[PDB]
Order: structure tokens, then sequence, then C-alpha cells
């Protein structure tokens, strides 16, 4: 399930900041790992990309359709993907710092869709989230 997945992350880096969110775990452990992973390499980037993404109301659905599209042009790998989530993330902790909290339900929709939707076809013919378990796991 794509959705628990995505709730299942949010709940973990919202908690990495001190904050709760009211709404197989070798897939979830694995993500936390890669998205770890991720932000370490790319964590000056990531200082930066938070500091330009200007959350409005209004403009954050555009900013996140905008990266992600952007993101996957070039075509789908693992790292792309997780790169997708610790995006959504970083925009969901950016929404609680701006004391715009409603926005992760927001994000969390989002980020659903776009894997159900966008994503699904090549991760079930690329063997599935089991492969990224065989892949990255332990
Ligand atoms: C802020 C910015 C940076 C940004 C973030 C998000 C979206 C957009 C952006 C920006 C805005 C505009 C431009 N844009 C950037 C351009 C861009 C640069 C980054 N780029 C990409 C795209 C693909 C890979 C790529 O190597 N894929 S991979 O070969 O499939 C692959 C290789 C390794 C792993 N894990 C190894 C595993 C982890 C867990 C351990 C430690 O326990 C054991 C070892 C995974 N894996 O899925 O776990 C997949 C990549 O490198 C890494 C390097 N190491 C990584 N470790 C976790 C993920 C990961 C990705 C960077 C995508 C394109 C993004």
């Amino acid at each position: 399930d794509n959705r628990e997945i995505v709730m299942k992350y949010i709940h973990y880096k919202l908690s990495q900041r001190g904050y709760e969110w009211d709404a197989s775990e070798v897939v979830h452990l694995t993500l936390r790992q890669a998205v770890d992973d991720f932000s370490r390499r790319y964590r000056r980037d990531f200082a930066e990309m938070s500091s330009q993404l200007h959350l409005t109301p209004f403009t954050a659905r555009g900013r996140f359709a905008t990266v992600v599209e952007e993101l996957f042009r070039d075509g789908v790998n693992w790292g792309r993907i997780v790169a997708f989530f610790e995006f959504g993330g970083v925009m969901c902790v950016e929404s609680v710092n701006r004391e715009m909290s409603p926005l992760v339900d927001n994000i969390a929709l989002w980020m659903t869709e776009y894997l159900n939707r966008h994503l699904h076809t090549w991760i079930q013919d690329n063997g599935g989230w089991d492969a990224f378990v065989e892949l990255y796991g332990p």
C-alpha cells in the first residue's frame, strides 16, 4: 500500500524534528535508511531548497508538482523515488515550521496520488518494493 508507505514516512520525518502527526515493516525501514543517506549526501542542497520553497496556501500544490515532474523527467529509478520521499518530507517539515500544518495532509495525498498514478507501473516492472528491499535493505 503506497499510502501506508507515505504516511509512515511523513510520521518518521516529522518525528525527527520534534513534531507529531495525528494521521512488511522492512520496506518502511529500508526507506528510512535510504532517505537518511540521501539527506546526508545532499544536506547543503536541501538547506538551499528549503530556503527557497516560499510556501503559500495557493502555490504549494504547484511547487510540489513542478519539482516532482522535473525530478522524474529523465526517467525513474529507486534513487529518484527516494528523493521524491525526502522532498515531500522537507515540504511537510516546512509546512509545520511556517504554521501551515494543514498542508501536511495535502502533501500526503499528493505523494500517494503520484505514487499510485505515475510511479506504480515502474515499481511493478522493476521488481516491486521487494526489489528495493533486496537491493538496499538488510
Ligand atoms: C534538494 C535537491 C537535492 C533535490 C531533492 C529532491 C528533489 C529535487 C531536488 C533538486 C531540485 C532541482 C534539482 N534536483 C536535484 C537533481 C537531482 C540530484 C540527485 N539525483 C539522484 C538520482 C539518483 C541517484 C541514484 O544513485 N539512484 S540509484 O542508483 O537508484 C540508488 C543508489 C543508492 C541508493 N541507496 C544506497 C543505500 C542507502 C541505504 C544504506 C546507506 O543503508 C545502504 C546504501 C538508492 N536507494 O534508492 O536507496 C538508489 C542519486 O544518488 C543517490 C545516492 N545515494 C543515495 N542513497 C539513497 C538514495 C540515494 C541516491 C541522486 C536526482 C536528481 C535532484
